[PDB]
């Protein structure tokens, strides 16, 4: 058997605007998502997040699934135009109202709240603005981030400010794949520098107004390995590039990554280390996202390309490579040393279907998921100090430019009833959480 610490915190994971529908509801104000989908071509089949999962109505019965699971923790997030319509300013008590149920139910069934601050749901007030690309974000996102604190850390003692900020900036600003759909590479660094100050921010105003509670801040990871020997440094650039180095050298030591200097210097800032002081405000945690492994070689015409390899994969087209895992936690500890460390996400998307018995029968799922907590376990016998372990997702949801294409889930969610259908990996899982561990 693989049994996890005393106290694991088993969780599942999900954001606002791939859940919640009614985005305009109750005084919310649009953000970037709501403006991005509904601009014809930017989303598979033209979804959009107005429904989703209908979990602005549901909340309480998926809630009470997580409940019946057994599991622990739930990671969600906060839209950040349903709090403040306009960015800064106003505050919206219809849209507090929202959280604070969710957050008074999950303590009165005994689960941890994990709150994600952000994710990527800006308001649209302030990407008129020019949202990350202006450093006056910093500001808005402390101004935010403090309304939060306020209101919410009595109960919230967990805390992350940005999910995925190399996303946010790279995808949103250069690749143009998600709003606000630029590609600018100045602009896109500029949001990098801005996503790490506004964090840093916020961490600040934290430690003056939630004095009991611990901050973190997740980062997406892919396992990068060589195409052979030469590529090394391919993959050495990526680690830092694409992994958690990019934000977390500036956060542990003052400057971003060797690599992502030779590549980025100058699309950053000029004066860019001025702000490095700043950003080395302490964080409780770091939070890691993984799910895939890539094999990469150098190629002249950032210098690298994906090479494809005949390896299992998701309906993502993701390579499953679960020892990716092990070697992020690995990896984080020696490079860094956080005190504590989260996997904030692992997951999979699979074609998943209700069979004639009314089962979801993703054993696909099991397996995967199986593999990458056994990994997770092995990292914690070698003296990573990993807390907690977040399936992404609860919900099958809105996955973004792929809209409803692709499901997630350990529960299914038949989009044209709402109704929810825990999949076999949902019911292992929770056995899993029961157990606190693998194999029973
Ligand atoms: O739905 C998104 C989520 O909002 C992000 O945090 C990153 N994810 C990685 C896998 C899947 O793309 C999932």
């Amino acid at each position: 058997v693989k049994k996890f610490p005393e106290g694991f915190l088993w969780g599942v994971a999900t954001a606002s605007y791939q859940i919640e529908g009614s985005p305009l509801a109750d005084g919310a104000g649009m953000s970037i998502w709501h403006t991005f989908s509904h601009t014809p071509g930017n989303v598979k089949n033209g979804d959009t997040g107005d429904v989703a999962c209908d979990h602005y109505n549901r909340w309480k019965e998926d809630i009470e699934i997580i409940e019946k699971l057994g599991v622990k923790a739930y990671r969600f997030s906060i839209s950040w135009p349903r709090i403040l319509p306009e960015g800064t300013g106003r505050v919206n008590q219809k849209g507090l109202d929202f959280y604070n149920r969710i957050i008074d139910t999950l303590l009165e069934k005994g689960i941890t709240p994990f709150v994600t601050i952000y994710h990527w749901d800006l308001p649209f007030a302030l990407q008129l603005k020019g949202g990350w690309a202006n450093r006056e974000i910093a500001d808005w996102f402390a101004e935010y981030s403090r309304v939060l604190f306020e209101n919410f850390g009595d109960r919230v003692k967990n805390w992350i400010t940005l999910n995925e900020p190399w996303v946010v900036a790279i995808v949103g600003h250069l690749y143009g794949v998600h709003a606000p759909g630029m590609r600018d590479i100045y602009v896109a660094f500029r949001a990098v520098h801005n996503l790490l100050r506004a964090h840093a921010r916020a961490v600040k105003v934290f430690r003056e107004t939630v004095k009991d509670g611990k901050i973190g801040i997740v980062f997406n990871n892919g396992y990068f390995e060589p195409a052979s020997e030469k590529d090394i440094r391919a993959v050495r650039f990526m680690h830092q590039f694409n992994n958690y180095p990019l934000f977390l050298n500036p956060i542990y030591r003052g400057d971003y990554p060797e690599l992502v200097l030779e590549f980025a210097r100058e699309y950053l800032p000029e004066n860019y280390k001025d702000d490095m002081s700043e950003i080395q405000e302490k964080i409780d945690f770091v939070g890691l996202n993984y799910y895939s492994g890539h094999l990469v070689k150098f190629d002249p015409d950032a210098k690298v390309s994906f090479v494809e390899r005949d390896l299992p994969k998701t309906a993502m087209g993701w390579e499953i490579v679960p020892e990716g895992i092990y070697w992020i936690l690995k990896k984080v500890k020696e490079e860094y040393n956080p005190p504590e460390v989260y996997i904030t996400e692992n997951g999979a998307a699979f074609d998943d279907v209700v069979s004639e018995d009314g089962r979801v029968h993703d054993q696909n799922r099991i397996d995967y998921l199986k593999a990458h907590i056994g990994q997770a376990w092995k990292a914690i016998q070698e003296g990573v100090p990993l807390k907690g372990y977040f399936v992404w997702s609860l919900l099958d949801n809105f996955e973004w430019a792929e809209g409803y294409s692709k499901r997630f889930g350990i529960v299914y969610v038949d989009y044209s009833t709402q109704k929810r259908i825990v999949k076999d990996s949902g019911y292992w899982y929770s056995n899993v959480v029961k157990n606190n561990g693998l194999e029973d």
